[PDB]
């Protein structure tokens, strides 16, 4: 089982550098369409791409602009853009603007008014001085304009076989919910295939039944008998469902995670050498108690991170996830400088200070030198153990 | 006193997230109010939320630019804002423009000319060629615009009940006092409410309670007989003094420590498994000795602020918190290119390479390998004794 | 071996210092005028030097606009510049402008037409309406902008001797291969000189070919007799072979190797005293056990660049080595909170959480503490030694 | 000797930071005065402070722009600023424009013609016609604007006492010396007053003399009886240098110094607590080890600097003391990835990856843990002594 395996260790890393490689190229082209479409449609889109709103306006005239302009640069795409791009399909074509906004009260009604391809192409301004353009600003929710392109790849063109074709569904969005003087911009793109080799994806499926029957074997004279096995069987797992959802993302993470744990067992073939079996024991005989010293860490940080969080909340900090993002930073070293600059609030103020330094005084000082007298400890009793 | 403790986690836990979440809300509202003040009456605010002061001013025409462009933005606020906002109260409408200004000397007297929007209405500006409206800039102290405004929110109608109202109470400045060609542009907002479950908050009052009399029950138990039940006493005591502030911020602080107790005596019930046992008996064994070690390390701290305080603050360094975070981000290893990027001085240039170079040195390796040293100790100590 | 060795310190230390600042001066030269290419030749170069395209265009008029401007610039170089430059050789002056298409299907034809500079200096633009200029952006492949400049260095006149040329040859292309609405561009310079003491480095090269020999009699008197001698022979050959390609960069990297390794011998020679003994012999006794550790560790540092790289590729990540310096970083405490930030997908943001997670705690924890339990050990065993 | 020398610890701190705060005052009006010099003088000067050039030029029009800019910014300084600002003096008042060329070959020669401000405030601009501002930009070296300006302070009227005053004496510079089509431009600002307690400094003074001749009393019993006292003798000596200075910056150093060994001094007077005791006794039996370790560190550490200087010199790194400071960063874990992505060149590149790699291992692996190694085995070597 030594070039079983090993083909096992090659073909699957072979296998995720090829389907990787594969989605960053159509990743690649999803995204310079967005970005170019963000470009186009968006007024003053200054190429900083700010945040998932694109940009924000602040002014009851910009959002005139800002939604004259995308219907001026839908209609004038043609020359515009510089992709292939086309008009596409409510099984029409045209744009179709949909505006919310409340009863004069409690009901969010919607007045959504479609604008045909020959409409705008007739060219008088006449869309552009109808009511529904009259916009009430105490009462707006949102306003969404939607449209439909199709695009031709030609980098698939480019060096490779011809065939593909593209569908994108745009929707820009004008999100006034929070009524506070503030429009934020969305591009929300899709994108799917229209009209206009499986032998390696086998050949790592059989190699993966093949070590994870022999493993099996391997498993019932453990059995008889009476876990590195284990990890290669969950390897050989991971492979076959991943290269099922590869033939007919959440393969991406099935693919990934095997090529790590057939690594780890990389890690264990090195432990034939006694130095790496010494370093394989000493995590090994370690790891509970790490594990125990974890737990307890990690509900000290919970109580930090739930304290942070609902005082140094609206001075920084919004989700749990970003205040325990955030002080994991701030244990690991970096973003330290960037919390005492971002607070001023005199009582709040001296709270944050004395809070930061006990945290960090107190993880980093009796947390990293303690994983160091655990780790330390088993690694003189491992050495006692071989002496 | 295990279901009534676990409720208390988890009571006072749910507490926290749900009060945290109004706090979040309310907080983001008033501080996109703000920032969509300084968007319309700010003249060139960027967007680029600067720093205290939103911009500055090193022009003399800029100034007026600015004033004038206030007092516009002002007038059409109907028109230029798209929040619900409308004219409030001097008891009066209006600006209020209040300039002070050196008695031509010593004295630093004010002329404050008030502005009703009657006075703006008019379709010639003739508030614009006032002697008022002439500004001595080299006796100008600082130039301050008043006014009020009120919003209605209504997030609180989208998806909730309706009655919300709010009052705003600007005041722009033009801070002019280092009197060195450069004036600062503040907004400083206000915001107070007006017309247009508590069952929670005593449940968590009457768990505090209840435990507050069983530990102090132990408490007496344990005195008579000859300290987490300490900690789970102040954790009742905050709770109850948070939960009367958010009846009738502090309270925020006080429900933040409080959860933050909470969960250290989660820590603490994890004890009953040896492992963590052994942890925490290491972390209260070798606790004294580490303050002693921060006492002394934190008077070399002390020494080296005051140090880079008195030089570095020219080239850097302004007040000591800002010189003790930045020399605690050093010893934490960020921002330490940044340091020495902002320094050039020849002689004060060495001095501050080895002052640098001297201090991350001696704090790094003397401290961290120290603290290191101390609690390797301690848990072997600990071991033995378990051994 | 005294005072020739420590002449091989100094010597080779004055011979890369001086070769460094040269080369420093003559590539300050040459990214100096790159910069200032490209802020006379590319339109809206905004002087953030962008990345290796200088900047892109998302539009079909701002092509049109950048195209023209190089060439208006190229015309009126004379007036624009405020280098020395002029104009040079196709063995003629003035532009040669190619571009590439599709054959309406599968071949890149191209259409490469020459400009000469009496054909620009016409008093009509009757160049910028030929139909070459017109251009099909459904069907474009790049266009490509190339011209010859000359330019005298006179910095080499500022206080040292006269005679110095140069010959620039740009070529600024219209990158659009990913047909996805972005064109970038390049700018793409040369260099090359044209017309209009070797005394330290043959004693250098006399130094280390005695210092050789000389080591080479110790080598001989060692294996008669049954290493740091390796190294000072190792130093020989670099310098040997760097003052080689100076006299007729790689000669760049030999002298930097070289000189590192002097350094590390001048740290052997610090081991008369016995303090920088038992440090030499810690890192001596230790480095095996390290480099199985490491070797260990980079395995299961593979499995984790590959599993993000195929998973958090689309979210970050494109090349290995990207992956691999940002998890290096990762370890190392910087660009921690970038990658939380750059992280929003819902399974998969749980998947790179727990993923950044593990990954941090695993190997700060159990490989930063186990590689202070390995040194810990060797350095009590070597301090048993001298016991 | 116990209140003579907390009144010392005092005093000294008192007058640090009384002197720190009077010189943060005042060199907080220098560079406000010299920003808001930038501001009005340099033509698009941004506020982004960018460098010590405040800006760039690389085109022979904004090179006019701004030379035409600067003078024309001068003439109306009255209208255009916003400080007290007045013109100054050649003895004379305007600007005084001198310009440097190369001799049509080796001289550099120079023009420099005066204008005074009756000549700048003539009714046309024929001071613009002359053939003094025609340059020839093949052979211009540098062209430099110089005035004189006065600027009263009033902060100091500002609620203290009246009298203050200064002069500036500006220099805009446009350094055309590496003849590579780019203009620097400067401003270097002078300052310098003209017209229009020292009870707690001596206090200080006899208070170090004191201890002085104390401290020598107990040196003179311990010499003839048989060293912090060494260190209270040297801060004696550095507070009354620094007092000296102070009375008739170099004293900045001295009392920054001073106020460094005073809390440390402190830190000596913490060890009558045996805790401290045992650390103060730690960090001085471990110290000539630590420095004979830093030594040979240093020293391999001036082996990278050297290779990374004259190797990723060209792709990064221009002078030693960057070099060592980005590799003193490495080492801590800052700017770590940015020094990944500086760098593209294939074996170049290659160099720079298994060089940043191989230093940031052995560094951190083998010297941070040796260390670690060094103060354990002194920590319970003192331990053992205390048993």
């Amino acid at each position: 089982k030594l070039g079983l395996q090993i083909l096992k260790i090659v073909m699957v890393t072979t296998q995720l550098v090829r389907f990787g490689l594969s989605n960053q190229l159509v990743v690649a082209f999803k995204e310079d369409n967005t970005v170019a479409f963000k470009h186009l449609f968006l007024k003053g889109f200054s190429g900083v791409d700010e945040d998932d709103y694109s940009c924000s306006i602040y002014t009851q005239e910009n959002t005139y602009e800002s939604i004259f302009f995308a219907i001026k640069q839908y209609r004038h795409l043609k020359n515009i853009s510089l992709a292939t791009l086309g008009y596409g399909e409510d099984n029409r074509t045209g744009l179709k603007v949909c505006k919310q906004h409340y009863k004069t009260d409690s009901d969010i009604e919607t007045d959504c008014i479609h604008l045909d391809l020959q409409v705008l192409t007739t060219e008088p301004e006449d869309w552009a001085q109808t009511s529904f353009f009259r916009l009430d600003f105490y009462r707006l929710v949102q306003v969404d304009i939607s449209f439909a392109l199709k695009g031709i790849d030609l980098q698939a063109v480019h060096s490779r076989e011809i065939p593909d074709c593209y569908l994108f569904q745009n929707t820009i969005t004008f999100d006034n919910t929070a009524h506070s003087g503030k429009i934020k911009i969305y591009l929300n793109s899709e994108a799917n295939i229209e009209e206009c080799l499986l032998v390696f994806d086998v050949f790592v499926i059989m190699i993966c039944l093949a070590s994870l029957i022999l493993c099996t074997r391997s498993i019932v004279l453990a059995l008889r008998l009476r876990g590195w096995y284990v990890l290669v069987t969950i390897s050989d797992l991971m492979t076959i469902i991943g290269s099922i959802l590869k033939m007919e993302d959440v393969c991406s993470i099935l693919l990934g995670t095997s090529t790590l744990f057939v690594w780890v067992g990389v890690i264990r073939y090195l432990g034939y050498f006694q130095t790496y079996n010494v370093l394989i024991l000493t995590m090994q005989a370690s790891l509970p108690k790490v594990l125990r010293f974890c737990a307890c860490a990690g509900m000290i940080y919970l109580g930090y991170t739930f304290c942070g969080w609902i005082v140094l909340g609206p001075y920084h900090f919004e989700n749990l996830n970003i205040v325990a993002e955030c002080l994991f930073s701030l244990v690991n070293g970096d973003d330290m400088f960037a919390t005492f600059a971002q607070i001023q609030s005199i009582l709040v103020w001296l709270f944050s200070r004395l809070y930061l330094y006990s945290f960090i005084s107190l993880f980093i000082y009796m947390v990293l030198s303690l994983f160091i007298a655990l780790i330390t400890d088993s690694y003189h009793t491992i050495k006692k153990y071989q002496q």
